[PDB]
C-alpha cells in the first residue's frame, strides 16, 4: 500500500502538475496505481518519485458554480477515475461507495448517472488521499526554462512560479517535467459589458445569491445560451425563486437534444483517441463538426422534456404566452444593455438572430460556455524553445508538446491535458477516457523508471 | 345541436341526479349524445326530458382538496367521458383541447397521463355545457317516497330534499327516477380523536395552508398512510414547505408498485362489467382480492422512484438516517395522540404493526382512503319499499335497485353509481367506464321515450 | 351524412386528383366533412362537386415495399387523417379503432405508434368510403390545357390522360381544377447499374422474396445506407434470413437519432406552415438544413439501440469482428459492382468514403430515399401558361402553381402536393399536417360553392 | 496471487462442498479473495485449506436448459459474486469484461442487465480459475458420519459418496466440514403422467429440438404455467417455431409483473438477512407471502408488454379471437391428458380454475417451478446426529444446521445453501447475497485459520 509523501519545495522534482481538477486527479490515481504492487506486481522493486500538484482553490472543489440542485452526471459511472483502465482499483466509484456505506444503496436506483454533489463527493474523496502533493490555494503564473549548466544553451529543467492567493506571495519549484492540466474559462461574448448583475454560468451557485437575496422577491432574471448550462439554470432559477419571472434567450431556433446514441458515442471510447490522432487537420475538423452534438449547444433529452412540460402547463393556465411567467425568447440576439439607470434593473433590447423586443432585468446569466486557451499565458516564456516559425503548442499523441530536440534535453518536457480536442478528440475534455489517460500519461512520464522495477 | 332546457322546480322530473361529479356528468354528456341527431339518427322525432342534477359545491369541482402542484391522471385520457362510447362526441377530451387551441401543443408532450389540473378542467368545460340543468349549492339530505294516489298502496314517484348550503333553507322536487352519484366520504381510523391539526388527505390543499400559514417555518408533519395520496402528499410537503420535517408512516413495510400491466389492467375493460357481475358472491370477492395491487394501497411506480431518489440523496448528504430531514417510518401503528398540552405541537405515540419512537407534529395528514355506504343514509326512508328481509341495497346490471314490484310502480326507481364495487368491479369508482356507463345509463333510465323516436 | 357519387367520364370535373395515396385520401376526407351538415352546419344548403381520384395501384396501399414485419409508425397516432382539423371527424383513428371493435384494446397498449400495417389497414378502411369516386389501375401520362373557346387564347380547363395498367389503353378526362399528389419516385445513386440483385428499399417486401426464395439458406445480403429504412431492412433480413450473412454499407461514420425532442417538433404543427412560407429562399434553406436530423438520413433510438445490442451479442459469442455474421461497414462508398461473372453473387468494391474490402453478395438493398419532381413530366405541356422564363413551378401558400393570369381563367388551376418542402417545410412529405391541410385545399378548390351554403 | 491446489482423494479435508452452481462458486471465490494478500493483508501469514468441490455435470454450466435466446438477467450486474463483499476483487464482473475486451462497449449498451448468456459466461470464466479444486461429473449420493475413534460415540468427519455420471462408479472422499449447495429440483404437478411429449421448463432448450426436430412443421405446443419461465418459453416458441400454434395455460387469470420498486426491493439486501432471520415463525412466513410478487408467479413487466403486443397484432389481423395462431387460455387446469392413442398428439383436457376445451398438442412445456429438498436424501443417514426428536435441519444464521453438541464435535459440521428461504428470506435462493454470503460461510468454516493469520 504506497502513500505518495511530499518533496521539500526546494528540491528538484520529476514532476510538477498545474491544476488539481479531474485530469490531475487521475494521474495521481494512475501513479498510485502503478505503485501498488497489489496491483502491478513489478512495483515491488520500485525510490518514491518526487510530484507535487499546484491547485489554486483552497480546497478540492469541481465545477462548485454549477452544483445545481438536482443536476445529474451526463456520463455512465463505469467511465469514473479508474475503472476503464482497472476495475480492481481501490479508487474506483464502486468502491467509493462500498467503503462509504452506500453500494447497496445505490445499486437500489437502477441509475448510471448520480448527482453531479455525488460524483464530486467521489472526487473529493479520491483527492483527499493524495493531500500530502498537493499545494492548494497556489495560483500557477508562469514557467521559465531552466539550465543546471548556465553557460549551455541546453534546457534540461522548468521553475515553476505559484501565487499564494491568501498572502499573494510568489513560491518557486523546480521540476524536470510540468503537466498543465486547468481545465478551461469563462467565455463572455465581446458584445455584453461588465457589470456585478452580468454572471457567468460557472459563477451561478456562488454568485448569483449574494446579488439577489430575497428567495421570495419578484426578480426579472435572464438567461442567454440554449446548451446544457442554459438549461440548467434557466430549471433550477424557476424552483430557487418562485415568484420570479425567467426569460431564456437563444439565437438557436429551440434548444436541441444531446446524441447519446451508442453507436455515434464510440467516439468516446479510449481506443479511439489513436484513430482520431492519426487523422489529418482537414480530417479531425470535419469529424469535431459531424459529431457536434454529442457535447455542445446540446440540452439532455430528459431535461428538455421536463422544461417543455412546465411550458405547457403555462398554456393550460393562461393561452396568452406574453403573460407566462416563464418564457424562452428563441431566434434572438442581445444588441444593447442600458446598466446606467437609476433602477436596479437593467434594460436588454433584442433582434432577431436572422441574418424586437426589450426585457428589464435583475440579473442576467450567461451561459456561454469555455475557452480552453489558457495554457499559452503560462507558457509565454517557453515559446522560444518550440521549434523555429512554430507559434502554435503542438502536442503529440502521449500529450508531450514538441519541443526544439536541440535547445531542450530528453529528460525536461511539457504535456498538455485537456485543451487538446483539435489533436485528440471530443472525449479529451471531458471524463469518459480519464482513467485510461491517467494511464498513459504515468507511462510517459515515469516510463524510464517503472521499466527499472519492470 | 340540442341544449337541455331547466324544469321549473314545482313540475314532476323524469329523471333527478344527486351529485354533479364525473360520474353523473357522464350520464349528461350520454344524454346530450342520445339526444343529438348527429350523433343519433333517430333523435329527429324526439320532447325534452326533464331532468336536474343537485350538487352540495358551489360550482364543479374536482377533488379540490388533492389537487396536488404536478400531480397526475392514473388513467389513458381515451378514457375520458366519451370517447370509449363514441370517438364522434363534441365532449373528448381531444375535442376539448381542439377547442381550447392546446391539441397540437398536447400532442408534443407524446403522454397519456395528463395533469390532473388539466383533466379538472376538461371536465369543468364540459360541466359548463349543463348549467342550465345543475343546481350547485344544493346538499341533498333525503330521498321521500311518493304516491299519486295517496290511498293506494304503490308508489310512482320520489321527492329529492335539499338543503342550501348559504341559507339552510329546504327545496323539494318529485320525480319519477333518483340517481345516486355522490362519490365517498373520507375514512378517518377510529382510534385517532378530533383536532384541527389531524386532517384527512380530501382536505389537504384547501385546509392545511391556513393551519400552518407560513411556509418558511420549520413544521414538523406527519403523514399516515402508504397509498397514493399518502405519497402523492409526503412528496409534495417537501416542496411546500423547504424547511419542514416530514415523517410518513405506514403499517406496511414498504409503499408498493400500482399494477398497469396490460393483461390485468383488462379488468377495467367495459366489456367485461358483464363477466364480473354475473359471477357469485364469493368469486367477486376472490377476484376483488386477486385484483387489489390495481388500484388500493398503492403508487405509481414513477412516484416510488422519485420519493426513494430523495431519500438517497439524504444518505449521501448524512449517513445517520436518524438525522433526516425528511423520512419514512414503515411497519408502524399509532397507539396515541397528545393533543391538549400547552405546545403547538401533538404528540404522536408509535409502536411496531406486527402482532417504539415518539413524534412531536404540527399536523397530521390522514391518506387512509374513503367509504362509499353514504347513499344508505340518503335512502333510509325508502328502505321499506326494498323486498322484505332484504337489508342491503341490491344493484341490477343496470344499476337500478331492487324494490318490491307490488310496491313500487314499474315507471318509478332509484339508481345507485359509484359504490357499487362488489357486484360491478373495481373500475365502478374510478373513471375506466364512465363513458360507457353513462351511455347504459341513458338506456336504462329514458330507453322507452328513445325508443318512440328509434 | 353525404356519399360522394361518382361523375361520368364524359363530363367536366370540378376537380381531379392525380394519386390516391395519404395526401390526396385527406383531401377526400376534408371534402366529405365539409360537406357534413353534422360536422358543418352551413352544408345543409349545399349539388355534389364532380370529383374524381386516379391512382395507379390496383387498390389503396401504402408503401407495401416497405411494410416490414413489426415496422412501427414514427408519428403520433393523432396526426391522422382528420383529428386536427376536426376530432368528431368519423375519419379519426380512434373513430377506425372504434367501428373495428379495438378501441379498448389499443388504449391497453400506451402506445402513440401503431405498427405501420395497423396504419395502413386504417387508411385502407378510410379510402374504402370513396371507392365511388377512385379509379384505380390508371396511370396518369400527361395534364394537357383546353380551351372551352379554341379560338381565343385563355386557357379554362385541362384534360387528364391516364393508362390503363392492364389493358394499357388511354383514357381521358376534362377538369376546371387539377391535383397533383403523386408522392416520390426511387432514387438510385447513378453510380450502380441496373441488375435484378439490385433493389431498392420501396421495392423490399414485394420482390425481394421472389429473388431469394430459399428463407434457410445462407445468402450474402449487402444493405446501402444510414437512414431508417437501411436500419430497417438490416434488421429485418436477420430475422427473414437467419443463416444469412448481412453486411451494412454506409458513407457516414454511424447510423444518427431522428431528433423528435419537443421544441424542435413544433416544426411540424400546421400552424407552423404560415411561418416557414413567408421566410425568404435563405431563410428557408438554412431552416431546412438546421433541422434536417428529424427527417433525414435518421433513425430511430430505439432501433439503433435494438440493432446495437444484436451487434454486441456477436461480440459476446466471438471477440473476432471479421467473423461477425452480420457486419456495419462505416466510412464507406461503393466504387465498383461486379455483376456478369458466372457465379450468382455480385462482387462489391469499396473504397473509404474520406475525401479497402470487397463483398460478394446474392442481393443488394439500396435504402437511398426518393426524389419528388415527378410531377414536371406530367405538366411539360402546361410549362408554356407560366408565367414568361419562370422554369420552375411556384405553389403559393395555398399550394396552386402560379400561371400567367392573362393565359389562364380564374376558374382553372393546378395544386401541387407532397413535393413542396422547399416552399412548405419539412412537413410537407409527411402525414404531419395532412388533416389541416386536406381542409385548405378544399377550402382552397370548393371555396366559392362552399360559401354560397355558407 | 493464490492457486489453489488440489487435495488427493485419500486425505481429510477441511471442506468438501457438493454442487458447483453460483453459491458453490462465491464460496471458491471468497476464499480466494480471503488468502489474496492483495485483498486481505493477513493472509501473508497464511497451508492452504484441503477443499474440493463435487459437480454432476461435466462441466459448469447454468441453467442450460433455460439459456433461452434473448433471456435476460432479473438483477442487476453489481450483484455479481464479488462486488458486494469486495469491489476491488478480480472476480467481478466489471473486471471480467476487462479480461474479455469488452468492458467499454458494454458501458455503451446502458443497461444493469446483461443476457443470461453473458452472465453464465462470466460465472464460467469464474469457475475455470478453480478446476484443480472441482471434480466434475460426480453425483454425490450420500453423506455418512465417521468416528476417528470408532468405539466413542462421537462424530468428527463426515464421508461423502459420489457416482460418476460416465462409468457409474462409486468414490468416497472424507471431510471435516461439508456444504450442500445442489440447488433445485423440477416440480411436477402430481396429476400429470410420464410422457416423453410432457417436459419441465427446466429441460426446454436441451431435450425439446430432439423430439420437434423441423423447425418449419406447424406443431401444436402448450405450455403451463405463469411465471417467469412460462412466459420466456411461450414467448421463444413463437420464434423458433414460427409456423405452430402455441397455447398457454394458466389458473390464474393473467401474467402479473415482477415488483422490482426500489423499497420493496430493499428486502433483497444483504444487510437484511439478520433481520429476516431474527423474525418468528409466523412473522417471516407472513413477510414471505406479502413480498411473494417479487420473485414467485410473475413475469418481468417488458416481457408482458411485448407478448401482449404480439397479442394485439394478431387481434389487428383477425378479431376472431378462436383463429389465432398463438393463444393464451386463462383461469384453467388440466383435468385429463389422453397419451395413448395412435395419433402423434396428445389431447389435454380443460376445465375451469374457479371453484372447457380440448387442446391436441404435439408436446406440453411445465414451467411449475422447483422443490428445494433434495439435501434431505443426501443426509437421511446423518439426521440421527440431530438433536433428539427434530425431524427437520435447522440451519443458524450462519447456515451451520443444528446438531448434538454430545454427538458432533465442534470441528464437524453441515452447512445449508439455497434452500433456506423459510430462515433466510427470499434472498436465499437468488444470485442477490451470493457475494456476501460467500464471505460470509468462509469466516464461518475457515474462521480458526484465518484468524491464526490475523
Ligand atoms: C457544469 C459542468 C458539468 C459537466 N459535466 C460533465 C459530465 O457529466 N461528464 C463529463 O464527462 N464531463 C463533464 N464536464 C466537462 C468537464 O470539463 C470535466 O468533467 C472536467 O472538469 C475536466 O477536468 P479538467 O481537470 O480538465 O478541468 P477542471 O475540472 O476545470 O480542473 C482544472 C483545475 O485547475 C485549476 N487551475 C486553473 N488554473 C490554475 C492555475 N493558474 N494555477 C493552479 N491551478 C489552476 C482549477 O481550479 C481546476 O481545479 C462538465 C463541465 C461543466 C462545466
Ligand atoms: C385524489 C384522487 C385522484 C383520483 N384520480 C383518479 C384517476 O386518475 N383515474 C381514475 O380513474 N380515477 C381516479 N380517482 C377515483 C375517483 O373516484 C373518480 O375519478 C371520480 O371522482 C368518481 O366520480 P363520482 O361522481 O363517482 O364521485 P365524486 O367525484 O366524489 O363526485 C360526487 C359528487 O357528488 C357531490 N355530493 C356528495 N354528496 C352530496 C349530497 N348529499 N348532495 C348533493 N351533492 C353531493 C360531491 O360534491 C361530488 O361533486 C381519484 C380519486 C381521488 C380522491
Ligand atoms: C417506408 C416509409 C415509412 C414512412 N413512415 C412515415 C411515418 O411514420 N410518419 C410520417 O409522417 N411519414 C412517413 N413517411 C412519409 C410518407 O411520404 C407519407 O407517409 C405519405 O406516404 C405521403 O403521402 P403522399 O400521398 O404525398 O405520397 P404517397 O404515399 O407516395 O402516395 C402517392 C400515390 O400516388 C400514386 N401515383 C404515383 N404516380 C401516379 C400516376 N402517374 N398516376 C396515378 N397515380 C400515381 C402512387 O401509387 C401513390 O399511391 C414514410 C415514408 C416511407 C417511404
Ligand atoms: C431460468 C432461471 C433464471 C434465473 N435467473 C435469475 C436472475 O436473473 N437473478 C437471480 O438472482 N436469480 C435467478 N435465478 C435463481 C437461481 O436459483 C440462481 O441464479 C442460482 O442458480 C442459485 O445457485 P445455486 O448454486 O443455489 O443452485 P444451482 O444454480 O441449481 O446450482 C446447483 C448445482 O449443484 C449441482 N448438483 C445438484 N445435485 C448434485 C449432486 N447430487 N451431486 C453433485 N452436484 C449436484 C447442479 O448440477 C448445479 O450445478 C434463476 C433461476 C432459473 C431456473
Ligand atoms: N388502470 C385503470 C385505472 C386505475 C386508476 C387508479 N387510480 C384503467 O386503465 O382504467
Ligand atoms: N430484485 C432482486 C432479484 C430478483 C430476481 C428474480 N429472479 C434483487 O434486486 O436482488
Amino acid at each position: 500500500p504506497p502513500r505518495l509523501r511530499s518533496t521539500p519545495q526546494d528540491e528538484l522534482h520529476d514532476l510538477l502538475c498545474v491544476g488539481f481538477g479531474p485530469a490531475s486527479l487521475a494521474i495521481a490515481i494512475a501513479l498510485h496505481d502503478a505503485l501498488d504492487p497489489r496491483l502491478n506486481k513489478s512495483a515491488s522493486n520500485i525510490a518514491q518519485p518526487k510530484i507535487c500538484f499546484l491547485e489554486r482553490q483552497k480546497q478540492f472543489a469541481w465545477h462548485s458554480g454549477m452544483l445545481v440542485p438536482g443536476s445529474k452526471m451526463q456520463i455512465s459511472f463505469i467511465k469514473d477515475l479508474a475503472t476503464l483502465r482497472d476495475p480492481r482499483s481501490s479508487f474506483t466509484f464502486l468502491n467509493y461507495l462500498h467503503q462509504k456505506g452506500r453500494l447497496i444503496h445505490f445499486t437500489n436506483l437502477s441509475t448510471f448517472l448520480p448527482a453531479r454533489l455525488e460524483f464530486e463527493d467521489y472526487m473529493r474523496w479520491c483527492a483527499q488521499q493524495f493531500s500530502d502533493v498537493v499545494a492548494y490555494g497556489e495560483e500557477v503564473v508562469e514557467v521559465i526554462p531552466g539550465k543546471s549548466d548556465p553557460s549551455s544553451s541546453v534546457v534540461d529543467f522548468f521553475t515553476v512560479r505559484s501565487r499564494n492567493v491568501e498572502t499573494g506571495e510568489i513560491s518557486a519549484r523546480r521540476t524536470r517535467k510540468v503537466v498543465i492540466a486547468i481545465g478551461g474559462t469563462a467565455k463572455m461574448p465581446s458584445g455584453l459589458p461588465q457589470d456585478p448583475r452580468i454572471i457567468h454560468s460557472s459563477k451561478y451557485c456562488t454568485t448569483l445569491p449574494a446579488l439577489l437575496k430575497d428567495k421570495s422577491k419578484p426578480y426579472n432574471i435572464a438567461v442567454l445560451g440554449s446548451g446544457q448550462s442554459a438549461a440548467e439554470i434557466f430549471h433550477d432559477l424557476q424552483k430557487r425563486y418562485p415568484n420570479s419571472r425567467t426569460t431564456l434567450i437563444m439565437r438557436d431556433s429551440a434548444m436541441r437534444p444531446s446524441d447519446d446514441s451508442p453507436f455515434v458515442n464510440e467516439i468516446f471510447n479510449p481506443e479511439r483517441v489513436d484513430k482520431f490522432y492519426s487523422q489529418s487537420a482537414a480530417e479531425r475538423q470535419r469529424s469535431l463538426l459531424a459529431d457536434k452534438a454529442t457535447n455542445y449547444s446540446v440540452v439532455r433529452l430528459e431535461l428538455i422534456e421536463e422544461i417543455y412540460n412546465d411550458m405547457y402547463l403555462q398554456r393550460v393556465k393562461n393561452p396568452d404566452e406574453t403573460q407566462w411567467q416563464h418564457r424562452i425568447l428563441p431566434e434572438r440576439k442581445i444588441t444593447r444593455v442600458e446598466h446606467h439607470g437609476p433602477q436596479s434593473r437593467m434594460r436588454i433590447h433584442l433582434k432577431s438572430s436572422k441574418p424586437k423586443e426589450t426585457l428589464e432585468v435583475d440579473a442576467l446569466m450567461v451561459a456561454t460556455g469555455y475557452n480552453r486557451n489558457a495554457h499559452e499565458r503560462l507558457l509565454s516564456k517557453v515559446q522560444h524553445l518550440r521549434p523555429t516559425g512554430q507559434d502554435q503548442w503542438k502536442p503529440h499523441r502521449d500529450y508531450r508538446v514538441e519541443m526544439d530536440p536541440s535547445k531542450v534535453s530528453s529528460e525536461a518536457g511539457i504535456w498538455l491535458q485537456g485543451c487538446n480536442e483539435r489533436t485528440h478528440g471530443l472525449s479529451d475534455s471531458l471524463l469518459s477516457v480519464l482513467a485510461v489517460r491517467g494511464g498513459e500519461m504515468v507511462q510517459s512520464i515515469f516510463g524510464e523508471q517503472l521499466e527499472r522495477a519492470a
